[PDB]
């Protein structure tokens, strides 16, 4: 019924931005997990568009060393049209992935309709690597780099990206949670002044800080929308193991419900991606439930359950 | 030997607050675990008034859904008596618990005394439910209710509490931990303007700072008896999981001896509650132990075990 | 090629300090973990002094209830030697160890080069019983006692330590950790006035504002050389279980991390010991690994492994 409740899910089954299959199972396993209708018993309006049929691209040899990039460009350009039409429907995109590669057009879509947006990016990594970077060829590390202005002369024409216009500047990001950066990545960090919070900050501020820190810089000047990209790497995997590029001495469930807690009272979150759920990398069946119910638990927090209780605008003494 | 040392320990081995067995066995897992002992260590003065004897209330049918009313309403009956006799002797009443209905019986006895006690409730609930807005029925979700004074007509007659009275308003209670607070509950809360420090609250602020905002609350004005009612599943089920109603994201091990620390040192404790330690809940033998370990450690710091050492008044180096 | 980042590294394979064998295998599994390689990878000079050959002393019954007089006392004159060896070569000595009666050694052989040397002491525990006040008699438990000046005419002619000059003052050292200090060695901290925080500190402050208060009370006045005797016991026992006295409530792997980035980040680090990593006592293989793997990562990062990330000084874009 509000704004900040009103929800258009995208399901993107798809993994060719990294190596490891199971991914594509991420949108099933979420929704099996009741995600729906727990969306709908805190009062959301949630209509389902769907799982996007990815089509596969059997001719899809590397460019340089960059992988499988035209299935991953192409799965992109869908999803921007998908959310571009969410967006249109005035529904906040909630795209469950799906490898982070998605994310590429998951923003782009995004931003054809709210060019103005910011957007919060909470990960173990800064997924900022170029084509020429990048040492694992992953497109799932790489997202950053296609979306970012600073950087269009540094990105090749990459098959599959040609549709690609970059729509987010080095100052409309901020990233937490950074805990395994690679060089170049670091390297492009400092160079375009990127706002950041790695563990480190995190643990040098608190969450608290972190937080107001964040929206104050995104939202000081003037509100606009928010676009949430997580990770669930971005937690520490005692939280969520199920994913493919695990790092320890990340963020606590706690954190990450404060996090999307945060987010969610602002009133101005308008695109979410929880991304990177892998139930095949599950040690045990637990792992898996576990890593599912967090992401899950994620998800609500974005929709305003909050962990001091919620009611509806009713007497309940009478 | 010094007041906040002097201590009267009542064992009140009682579950019908609530569903599962083996809550009852609480008071016996926490004298196993050498607690009585472990107290005499650290100079208290210690007086065991042994476990209440609650008699079998065979005919106990519902009222409207409410769950063994009378023989909840008889154990905190029983249980009041008993504190208010702790609180005359000039001891510190300590319940070893048993399920938190107790709760109701634990504060009465003790307000009898000292009407002008602050509560601090430590729990991942609220445990505010009335009679009419509990849902589950179990008696151990409602105690505040039943002490509150601005409820006092919200409270219908519940066979076996005709002996309540009301005993604290809104502004002497202060939650901390809370996770899972029903809608009802979180209608009473924000009507009443109870304080309270959810999770999302200490996340943003630091155990340091909640607890130094707790103490200023209660005790700024001017000093007074302090009661610490302790659920153990304020603690994350990571350190308690032998409880009953575990909510992830909890308090941890650590902040959980803050809490305690801080109170210890104002040397206002006046009654403390360990409830609902539930050794039959335990996955393993070491998840029982686990939590018995943990709730000792916690009543250990509340009477002056401190981390950083604890010394006689005489000269070690001599 | 940084002095921040040349190195010289000293095995100290020596269990005597204490009663459990297998400490002695510390310097061997953190080599095989990489330890040495890793440190070249992140631009470090690393010259391997090898492992030091402590002589086996028979001869050696207890100095009243004080174990291996003679064995502890000779492994610290020879792990002295080294360490001032290793100093005068220009390089920051790192010790692995072995047991922390080696501090003895280490500290003072540092002290003979930098005798301004201020020492952060991470750990459980104090390690500043005496040969009088100790109860265990292990000598891992007393090693600050010999290193303090206030304290000469407390410490007996103990058989092995007729070498020792102690060093430090009581204001040259801070403790972070703390969580099981013995009433005497409270007695000591008290009456010393040494700064500490202990886990009680770091819960109301957070890690952030102890390191800031840690480095402005040794620097503030004046740069100095930075001692850091890390106890693997230091951390919670989650994560680093392979140890000989775990103590639950530790801290945290983050916390670990944020401490020794924040030394390495002075500039100052000239003395490390990475201390009590004993392989024999994980449970599992795993809880091996686990507890290395970790000492592992805080030794990279007193040697600049930063999670916000690392490059090179050239421009990555090109
Ligand atoms: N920086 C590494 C890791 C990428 C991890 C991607 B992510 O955060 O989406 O799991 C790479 O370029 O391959
Ligand atoms: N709010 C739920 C849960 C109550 C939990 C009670 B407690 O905190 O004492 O374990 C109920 O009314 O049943
Ligand atoms: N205070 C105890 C424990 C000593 C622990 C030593 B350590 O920190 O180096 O492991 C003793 O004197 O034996
Ligand atoms: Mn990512
Ligand atoms: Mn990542
Ligand atoms: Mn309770
Ligand atoms: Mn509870
Ligand atoms: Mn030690
Ligand atoms: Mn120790
Ligand atoms: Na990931
Ligand atoms: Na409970
Ligand atoms: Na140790």
């Amino acid at each position: 019924s509000a704004k900040s409740r009103t929800i258009g899910i995208i399901g993107a089954p798809f993994s060719k931005g990294q190596p490891r299959g199971g991914v594509e199972e991420g949108p099933t396993v979420l929704r099996k997990a009741g995600l729906l209708e727990k969306l709908k018993e805190q009062e959301c309006d949630v209509k389902d568009y769907g799982d996007l049929p990815f089509a596969d691209i059997p001719n899809d040899s590397p460019f340089q060393i960059v992988k499988n990039p035209r299935s991953v460009g192409k799965a992109s350009e869908q999803l921007a049209g998908k959310v571009a039409e969410v967006k249109k429907n005035g529904r906040i995109s909630l795209v469950l992935g799906g490898d982070h590669s998605l994310a590429i057009g998951s923003i782009s879509g995004h931003a054809r309709v709210h060019p103005d947006l910011g957007v919060i990016w909470v990960d173990a990594h800064t997924d900022i690597n170029t084509p020429l970077t990048t040492t694992s060829g992953n497109l799932h590390g790489q997202p950053v780099s296609f979306l970012l202005k600073e950087l269009k002369g540094k990105i090749p024409d990459v098959p599959g990206f040609s549709w690609v216009t970059p729509c987010i500047s080095a100052k409309d990001i901020v990233y937490i949670g950074l805990r395994d950066v690679d060089p170049g990545e670091h390297y492009i960090l400092k160079t375009l002044g990127i706002k950041y919070f790695s563990m480190t900050e995190v643990d040098r501020l608190g969450i608290g800080k972190v937080m107001e820190e964040t929206l104050s810089y995104l939202l000081g000047r003037k509100k606009r929308p928010i676009h949430l990209s997580f990770d669930v790497d971005g937690l520490d995997p005692s939280f969520t193991p199920a994913t493919g590029t695990p790092v320890v001495g990340g963020l606590t469930y706690r954190e990450g419900l404060y996090i999307t807690e945060e987010i969610y009272k602002t009133g101005l979150l308008s695109g979410l991606d929880i991304m990177e759920v892998n139930p095949s990398l599950g040690k045990t069946p637990e792992e898996v439930t576990r890593t599912v119910n967090t992401a899950v638990a994620i998800t609500l927090a974005c929709f305003g359950l909050a962990r001091e209780g919620n009611h509806k605008p009713i007497d309940y003494l009478n």
